[PDB]
RNA sequence: AGCUUUGCGCAGUGGCAAUCGUAGCCAAUGAGGUCUAUCCGAGGCGCGAUUGCUAAUUGCCGCCGUGACGACUUGCAAUAUAGUCGGCACUGGCAAUUUUUGACAGUCUCGAGACUG
């Protein structure tokens, strides 16, 4: 069984998810976790 | 035991300039139709931000000459140099052949010599 999903739960899912993963990567330059880019 | 094709997720590489989102609405109970209408087939409207940055940037080393002190070598004007060494004083002097602060271009001949701008 299967559910699909529209062009705006797209955008959100990806916006969403891309916003998480930036962020925690700026705050692991700020910790001096990763060199700076 | 290899190969192919579809969807999603995570990355690197190339190109394009309108993208993205909606606690708002309408939409297979049909959104939208200039074309063929007993036809087509899925988003449209309204609103707001391409979204964060980076480049940052600007208003103390030599000689000679003179004076004199001390010391040594010898006769002392009661009186200081007869000669040598040590150092101080002088907006003193110093730079066109011999040797450490000054000359280049090329040819030929037997380290040297001759010539050619």
């Amino acid at each position: 069984l299967g559910v699909y999903l529209t062009k705006k739960e797209q955008k959100k899912l990806r916006r969403q998810t891309r916003r998480e993963a930036q962020k925690e990567l700026q705050e692991k330059v700020r910790l001096g976790l990763m060199p700076p880019p």
